[PDB]
RNA sequence: GAACUGCAUCUGAUACUGUUGAGCUAGAGUAUGUGAGAGGAAGGUAGAAUUCCAGGUGUAGCGGUGAAAUGCGUAGAGAUCUG
């Protein structure tokens, strides 16, 4: 169906969540770290973060897309090791981008934690 | 005898303080030219980001923590795109 096609890499701190649209921004797959077995500590790390692009990527795969560009967001640990897993499973990456959110002194944030 | 460190009234001195006359420019101010600055007050406006709302795609999680759970979510969330 389509050939081009985006790969979302929205990447907290907890979680990894790695959405495969099209040109336009009309989903097609996503996978999350939570979803695929791992939860707690285990969730917010690099590999789980490998294993959502993995299925994501090879759920996403059937409708057609090799060629892709990815856009990492947040500043998660799996941010990096979700484009490994894209780039091994096939997929033709057409540019690495890092569009996060980054306010001009805008939202005041929530308070400091007292650990 | 000394002292009573005091007070009063005359006289003298004019270095300093006071009161005065004249002068001076060094302290302090004035006029004129340039300069920097988130100095103040009143309006207008821009770009990110959050939240909310309305939609398209999409499907089972999201979120959170040291772990969790409360909470949000199949009445369709989160993610993604458009107002």
């Amino acid at each position: 169906s389509v050939s081009e096609g985006i790969a979302h890499i929205h990447a907290s701190f907890n979680n990894t969540i790695v959405t495969i649209t099209d040109r336009q921004g009309n989903a097609l797959a996503w996978a999350t770290s939570g979803g695929q077995g791992f939860r707690g500590s285990r969730k917010s790390t690099p590999f789980a973060a490998q294993v959502a692009a993995e299925v994501a990527g090879k759920a996403a795969q059937e409708y057609g897309v090799k060629n892709i560009d990815v856009l990492v967001k947040g500043p998660g640990p799996g941010r990096e090791s979700a484009v490994r897993a894209l780039g091994a499973l096939g997929y033709k990456v057409n540019s690495i981008s890092d569009v996060t959110p980054i306010p001009h002194n805008g939202c005041r944030a929530p308070k400091k934690r007292r650990v």
